[PDB]
């Protein structure tokens, strides 16, 4: 639908049996969801941001359903405070910024 | 116009008079840029990023050109990778997400 942004984004999103809460953020290149155990292998990766660069676990084409869609692609697991939904999903539920 | 995000939403933005490139961030909450000379008083902040806490200096009523849209509002300036554009000045310009 049309989000208004005068609230967080926060959307419900569906990821290896758990719900959870995530901020729609298009600031962000992947998708960076909290500390969890999701199924499958990893490479270990160092992505940054403001404040500086955490480790994360980097687990390819996992599935998640992102506010009543689906969509599929990388997922880094890690010590992030918010778990946020970036732009390598947003495209695949047809998200666009409009003003 | 409807911004699709298959790359990053960077802009050009006018501020202090100088051009600078900067990112429609819908997850950042206040605007934050890199640093600079801007005029007045300033108070001291914390902003809490993935990697861990920075310190800003915010600056009020300071005019600014998003693209084309001239939007008037707080701008905190201080030691980001990239300038940021968060909701307090998206929603002044009408900017939604859609989907
Ligand atoms: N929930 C929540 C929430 C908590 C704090 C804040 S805050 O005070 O606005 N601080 C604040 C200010 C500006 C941005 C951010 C975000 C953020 C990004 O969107 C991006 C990156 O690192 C980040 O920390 C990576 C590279 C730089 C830009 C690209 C994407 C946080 C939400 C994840 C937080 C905002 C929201």
């Amino acid at each position: 639908p049309q989000i208004t942004l005068w609230k967080r984004p926060l959307v419900t999103i569906k990821i290896g049996g758990q719900l959870k809460e995530a901020l729609l953020d298009t600031g962000a290149d992947d998708t960076v969801i909290e500390e969890m155990s999701l199924p499958g292998r990893w490479k270990p990766k160092m992505i940054g941001g403001i404040g500086g660069f955490i480790k994360v676990r980097q687990y390819d084409q996992i599935i998640i359903e992102i506010c009543g869609h689906k969509a599929i692609g990388t997922v880094l697991v890690g010590p992030t405070p918010v778990n946020i939904i970036g732009r390598n999903l947003l495209t695949q539920i047809g998200c666009t910024l409009n003003f």
